[PDB]
């Protein structure tokens, strides 16, 4: 049952996060012929995630996102001992070195303060940045680490692969979705 969206999605994203977001959903249990919104996604908070670790200096970020969970735990371990940061209890997209904290990134496409608030409830000291299909972020304690032509860059990509869905007519099935 090939649907209209995962070409979408092989089409829209470069095929190492494809790639990438594959092996994740095979490793929950989840099939990207199937789930295929949560496939398009996961590729997108993918591709965000990376867009994010080059917005700042040369090797400023460890990119936690995008690995097996043990190695990404195995890479969280070795920040911990190293900085003396508290050891999250989910494991965050993104470390960085210059301010010294867990970067959790969040993509949605509903409201960002509501997002904001669940996100916080699934560790205290993780810093904290949602961005919105919309074109809105926010960051825990209004810091959003990156300057902002780094995260413009992102909030125009995102507004992109909305244009694509809906000039194909699967966003509002992608929006009304999560
Ligand atoms: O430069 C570009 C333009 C678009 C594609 N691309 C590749 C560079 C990175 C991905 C990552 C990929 C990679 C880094 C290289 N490694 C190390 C482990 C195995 C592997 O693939 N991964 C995969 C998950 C963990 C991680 O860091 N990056 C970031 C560093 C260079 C690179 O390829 N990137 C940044 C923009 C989107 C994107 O994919
Ligand atoms: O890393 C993540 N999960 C594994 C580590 S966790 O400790 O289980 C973990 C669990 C929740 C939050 C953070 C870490 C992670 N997960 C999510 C959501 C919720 C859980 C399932 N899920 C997805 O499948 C998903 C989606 Cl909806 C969009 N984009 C990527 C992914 Cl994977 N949202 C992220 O922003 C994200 O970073
Ligand atoms: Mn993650
Ligand atoms: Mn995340």
């Amino acid at each position: 049952r090939g649907s209209h969206m995962e070409d979408f999605v092989r089409q829209c994203f470069n095929p190492m996060i494809v790639e990438l977001a594959e092996k994740a959903m095979k490793e929950y249990g989840e099939d990207p012929k199937i789930e295929t919104n949560k496939f398009a996604a996961i590729c997108t908070h993918l591709e965000v995630c990376f867009m994010y670790s080059d917005g700042g200096s040369k090797h400023r970020f460890e990119i936690i996102e995008g690995r097996d969970r043990i190695m990404a735990w195995t890479v969280v371990n070795s920040i911990c001992n190293t900085t003396g940061v508290e050891k999250p209890k989910f494991l965050p997209d993104l470390y960085d070195y210059k301010e010294n904290r867990f970067i959790e990134i969040g993509v949605t496409r509903r409201e960002v303060h509501i997002y904001y608030l669940e996100k916080a409830n699934k560790s205290e000291k993780t810093h904290i940045h949602i961005f919105s299909f919309t074109g809105e972020e926010m960051a825990t304690k209004a810091d959003y680490t990156l300057d902002e032509e780094s995260r413009a860059r992102i909030k125009t990509r995102l507004f992109t692969i909305r244009q694509e869905m809906a000039s194909r007519s699967l966003w509002d099935s992608f929006r009304q979705s999560e």
